[PDB]
């Protein structure tokens, strides 16, 4: 009778502010919190998935020795289930984003992708999301959009987020009007995280037209403090993070490279004080 | 070129303020919005499912004649699929909460209920929610809780809210500590709407202790002037609406009783000016 | 001794008058009534699914912003699940018609569409109908019908209506004899809603030849006084509503435009007395 | 061109007037229409399923010999799948209603019934409806209603009507208050046809309180001049037909009895005028 | 090339050290890493599912106010789906252990539990594990074990860990020989996490005899200095962590108390360098 139900204190719902994800089930919003830091709304994603069509890329020839010491320093790991089960220790304890597409290679057509793992297996490995390429304007574009749909159709049954990454190929003009077309279609079809390329004009425009968080692709490795201005620019006009690739594992200062990348995204750091985490390491 | 992405304007998630329902999928939140008014957060639910174990209850002998003109002034209709399909015209265009429990009758033990319709048919009939009686303290309580468990498990797959109605047994009172026990376990098991009966002391402690909306059922017929004080009291110390059966259709002016409960719930009306326009019609 | 079954007054079924929808289950008839007002039998549909193959179309760069305040003034909203969950709040409380086709784009063949979301997810989102493009006379005409067939097969299990939208090419003469070919087949295939374009000669024959309701596609952006004339005569020749977009959200006065569209549709307003209080607020 | 769409003539829906069945899918409305003649809205059903718990009951020892010549003068046959496949020839071309309950007998508890055939097989047998006993007030009242629930849930997936037969005990009074309770519970649960017994006072009130068609069970053999008054009284009080087992096949002039029953049910003839067409044969 | 395959340096599998979990799939091993900290192999679990059969016990009347600020201090949360979706924010970003048993209450038999959630929904809710009570020696012991058997069966398909919690009666004077029975059977049946009570004589034989990790349940409220002696004694004698419900939300220093529990489990902190992790507030 002296117990306190606090009748004086009205119940009020606590808002979920991750962009365009305010009308999702708890679990899907839960997995998204593992990727996107709840304080920050952004992520630093470590991609080491390129072997799914490229093979032993420079720096991913040995995942266990040169990429293993880098896991602890990533917000979220991105790889394949083959790489995950083989060389990525479960005890590493980081959110994982699975490559669920493949059946392409650098010797044949690049857009000829199919779903590379079932949602059944994405769940069994306790994934936070699945990722697939969308290839608008390429030969097998129809199929590429269909891969997303199947993952999204499957993803809703289980609360598993889908990442659509807009994949450019051969000779294709990277501009804002294309990626605006490309990112939006993926988001329009239902993808909840978008991975894209930074564009020097109108990146502000691809993010705005995209209702859901947007992440940056690294591109080819530049000298180790390079376009952290790219990251800084990306974060400054709305990118929700970076899914950096070779730009990290091929850096010759891999643990010290991302301590730099953290700062630009979460620490709202100037691009040129990213070098203040220096390569004198 | 002439496009306006309003880059000056960051995208913002709009909070869903309905109590304990801020982390549900769009469709489930959508279904809750037909029932729970999105700007007042409350409901006036018309229950006439009483015949599912009582037969032709008084006021309910002819649903097509005496209840048909009331569909139109109700927020939500509550009946069985048998009544819904037979005499409730689809063109009524009101949210329906289906009675999904039964296999008991006033001739036997009354807590002896089982699921009376599959989620398949609730979806087929475009239900906004499914409802079942839970009988805490009764001979057959275990099964009644099991019914909700099944309905919630089935309901989550499809975005269908589940309503639990606290059916009291064998005069075991019917005080606050009992309804706190009944409502919370039900809410704990996963039901997003809870129907309970009003008590004259401490109804505020039942509402506060329940993580999801609580609406009260009308009970046996009272003088309409004694019955809107119940509504006024329930809503004022936190009820998120009403599920009023017999205090509507047993009255001499159900349509005028209608508006009066409506006046109390949504319009924050004091008790007797709601009947000061009960007799105005 | 106190019951009144009013045996003198026989039960009489109340007819469902919606054209060609008199032999449907309650739930399917229920869903059609959120869309078609049961008193007028008509609809005003706000289409903002344009981005599903076009990207950030002019007027849809910010759905979150410029088209969102217009939701309240539409009878039914039409969009994608990607857009719906991201930027359309559940509290909007409007019937939704989901874009259920896609995998095409402005860079490739435009008739090459596949089903873009499962019936599983349409239910989960509490859709009122699903829509797909049919491309009669086009390269992927066959597949476009197959998608329709597939949607009807899934919809019938669950009581969900399918809307067929006529897909035009850069090749095709738009006349009465053609839309009669396009609309009839879709209706013949099982579609309960057909979306087509107005023709200035013989539109009365397109309406007559279709056993189910016909709604108008918006067509190219017009001066608003041209689009209410488009609206008035089609409804004058039997149309059951509009599936309008750019004549509303590209208008520089979107809210004032739909009230003008409601009046022409519903209130049998002549187009130039509809313009009366087009300039209200 | 010379086509006649006769656009001056709007399409108008033709109502399905069968009581409480105006909101059913076409196929379900189709099956109910084979049973209930749409011109009279009534039926004469020849029930010979008695062997499912009674064994070779009197008059039914030889279905192939003393019941076979009666099929043609019946509107719909009611039997079990065992009798149907074995001794009822397919070429009979009459509607059949399958007994879908059993597993009881005259040597044990008579309410102890379970579902006796899957919906898979009712369809396989081109059934127009499935039937089960409901045993209100009995030991297995719970089970008997659950049997109905399972059949109605299954029937809705397939457009198969379910008939509920008020299985009554007994030490228990056959008054209107009982059949009103039994019939209402069954109809409320979803059964589209209810078979019950005629009572000399307030049967019209059993009819009025049931939203869906009511057909009467024949009961034990009466003098045929007495059974035509039961028929006359029942139809006069709102009943939609007959479910006549023993008052037909136990008569020594069964064919002439069904014509006598036909006259009362469809052609609205008096009992004493239907009686001299009971003779004449 | 620019390749470095380190042929001199063979790949080596990283051993997974969690007790009895060296033969599990990555995903299952992954989920256990969110619960048992990879540094220590230990956990501090915050249980507040008590209401699933007790209703609003003291400290749990309002989860959102007095339990919400504690999310910050446990390794893993243990609760129900009803509490989770309603009052636990996804942005909490915490490992969750769902209550997967219920259908009991304090007014009836307490061992009368059933499986309370589909594995489907635990996955949808991104659980790290599901938990159920085992009631060895009680009247409904059989079902409680089957509940465990079923959850593991569902879990093994999906890589979802099952926790078995030992449910005691006041039949039993509870000692070491008995909890040895309860813990072992469950682990034997397949549960990978075990919850037990401390016994002051022979707790060493329960942990050694249990092949999979054991966490101790707090039990009823005791003074914090000896309750931290419970934590120290259990952890020091091989227990792998705590599943601490009532002994935290008992304190007038709940928030400052778990740091005392925190330190003892993770750092092998002395019980009474721990009584005063009060300080200044
Ligand atoms: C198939 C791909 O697109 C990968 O190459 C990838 O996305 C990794 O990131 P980056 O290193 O390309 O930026
Ligand atoms: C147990 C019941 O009676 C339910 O049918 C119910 O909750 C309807 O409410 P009311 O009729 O008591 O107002
Ligand atoms: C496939 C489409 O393009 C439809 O979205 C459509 O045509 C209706 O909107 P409007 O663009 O005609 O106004
Ligand atoms: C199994 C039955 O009892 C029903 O098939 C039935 O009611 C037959 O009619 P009657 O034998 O009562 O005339
Ligand atoms: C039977 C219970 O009460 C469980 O819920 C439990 O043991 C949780 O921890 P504590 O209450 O022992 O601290």
């Amino acid at each position: 009778d002296g117990k306190d139900f606090r009748t004086d204190q009205p119940q009020k719902n606590i808002p979920f502010t991750l962009k365009g994800c305010g009308a999702l089930d708890w679990g899907m919003q839960s997995r998204l919190s593992r990727i996107f830091n709840p304080k920050t709304g952004k992520t630093v994603m470590l991609a080491f998935d390129h072997g799914y069509f490229q093979g032993p890329t420079t720096g991913l020839e040995r995942i266990d020795i040169n990429i293993a010491p880098l896991f602890e320093h990533a917000d979220v790991l991105m790889c394949t289930r083959g790489i995950l089960r083989s060389v990525v220790p479960p005890a590493t304890n980081r959110p994982v984003v699975l490559r669920a597409s493949g059946a392409n290679s650098i010797l044949a057509e690049l857009s000829n992708e199919a779903v590379a793992l079932s949602m059944d297996d994405a769940v069994r490995l306790n994934s936070c999301a699945v990722a697939a390429q969308v290839y608008i304007g390429s030969e097998y574009e129809h199929q590429s959009i269909k891969n997303i749909i199947q993952l999204v159709d499957a993803g809703m049954k289980v609360g598993m987020p889908t990442m659509a990454v807009t994949g450019v190929g051969k000779d294709m003009v990277r501009d804002q009007r294309y990626f605006s077309l490309a990112t939006r279609i993926a988001a329009e079809m239902g993808a909840q995280i978008i991975a894209t390329y930074y564009v020097e004009k109108g990146f502000e425009r691809i993010v705005a037209g995209c209702p859901v968080p947007i992440v940056i692709a690294g591109g080819k490795k530049l000298p180790e403090r390079e376009a952290l201005e790219m990251c800084w620019q990306a974060i400054d006009q709305g990118a929700s993070g970076v899914d950096m690739g070779r730009n990290i594992f091929q850096s010759d200062h891999p643990v010290a490279m991302m301590k730099a990348v953290q700062a630009v995204v979460h620490h709202n750091e100037t691009a040129d004080r990213a070098y203040e985490l220096y390569l004198s390491e």
